[PDB]
């Protein structure tokens, strides 16, 4: 069932690595900063039942069920094993407000939240925008529950991620539920069908580094992940990519001499009909131009295990350049040049 509603959520951009918006949970609402994530399918926030021996729980907003009159107990154990690590807790149900839409939702109350990486997170929790097929504990995802209300104009949602500004007047980003915002893209959308329903993943035909370097020659997979900061490839693909760029490996990231940053070649992703090109300004964190300082690249290695991986992941680095529409009705992803 389709309605006429379109709901937008304004996002805050933290350092071009974290894009989060607000949701309200319970009666009266308890607010949380959340990443709207196409790479996962569960909703979770830290819980008041999280031991304060997990320091990430000291520095984040905690959901207190004892303060909500609309809360409904469940209690089923929940373990979410992600590429960044594990969080665990239990299931709870309450009313969630997201951009004006009110939805009764089953979510995770996280009681175990590791300092690495969550002490680095400016957000509190996660709103999984992925499919029911990948939902842990077979919990109905929030977008499926919103769709069931038959209020949305279309069975789609869109992401706009802005470049980081120091001006408070700057919109960090925007998620549209039920459509796309023509003020944040130009030209037309070009769609790529999903390999299969259940994962926001598409076929990739090749990766080009300048003129003389080529990866993904026989085709590969591309997960379009709004919850990832950087573009990621397998360890093997990234070693070849970085060698081609003249970048050196550190503990978790890759760097170039800052003065060399503006000279780096274009990187192109062949998706569906089109080539999606990122210049060095799109993937280098150009913090200085010094021959004496190292500048980080917004690309790294991540070995995603089967059945989803091995796969590349097109994170915030890609979405900043290309406004993205996630189409559930047609099982496809549309890209248009962001503005
Ligand atoms: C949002 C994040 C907690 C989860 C739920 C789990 C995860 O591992 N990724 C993929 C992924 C893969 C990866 F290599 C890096 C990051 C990542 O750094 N995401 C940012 C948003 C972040 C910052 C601070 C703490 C955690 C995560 C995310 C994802 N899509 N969603
Ligand atoms: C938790 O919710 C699920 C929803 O399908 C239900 O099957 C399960 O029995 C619930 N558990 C309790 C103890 O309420």
């Amino acid at each position: 069932t389709l309605g006429n509603t379109t709901s937008s959520v304004i996002l805050t951009n933290y350092m071009d690595t974290q894009y989060y918006g607000e949701i309200g949970i319970g009666t009266p609402p308890q607010t949380f900063k959340v990443v709207f994530d196409t790479g996962s399918s569960n909703v979770w926030v830290p819980s008041s039942k999280c031991s304060r021996l997990y320091t990430a729980c000291v520095y984040h907003k905690l959901f207190d069920a004892s303060d909500s009159s609309s809360y409904k107990h469940n209690g089923t154990e929940l373990t979410l094993r992600y590429s960044t690590g594990t969080v665990s807790g239990f299931l709870s149900q309450d009313i969630i407000t997201v951009g004006g839409i009110t939805v009764t939702q089953m979510f995770g109350e996280v009681t175990e939240m590791p300092a690495l990486p969550f002490m680095l997170a400016e957000f509190d929790g996660v709103v999984g925008m992925g499919f029911i097929e990948q939902a842990i504990g077979r919990v109905t995802p929030i977008f499926d529950n919103i769709i069931s209300q038959g209020v949305l104009k279309e069975d789609v949602f869109s992401f706009y991620y802005n470049r980081d500004s120091e001006n408070s007047q700057s919109l960090g980003g925007q998620i549209v539920l039920g459509g796309s915002d023509p003020q944040h893209y130009e030209g037309n959308f070009h769609y790529i069908n999903l390999i299969k329903t259940g994962v926001w993943q598409i076929q990739m035909k090749g990766v080009s580094v300048g003129s003389s370097t080529l990866l993904c020659e026989d085709g590969c997979l591309a997960l379009v992940d709004t919850g990832a900061s950087y573009i990621s490839g397998s360890t093997s693909s990234i070693e070849k990519l970085m060698e081609a760029l003249g970048a050196k490996k550190r503990l978790f990231d890759y760097v170039v001499k800052c003065n060399e940053g503006p000279t780096l070649p274009d990187i192109s992703f062949h998706l569906g009909g089109k080539e999606y090109t990122l210049t060095s300004a799109d993937y280098v964190f150009q913090e200085s131009y010094s021959s004496k300082k190292l500048c980080t690249l917004a690309i790294h290695a991540m070995d995603i295990p089967p059945p989803t991986g091995p796969t590349w992941a097109l994170g915030a680095t890609f979405i900043r350049k290309f406004y993205t529409e996630f189409d559930r009705r047609n099982n496809r992803i549309g890209f248009a040049l962001a503005r």
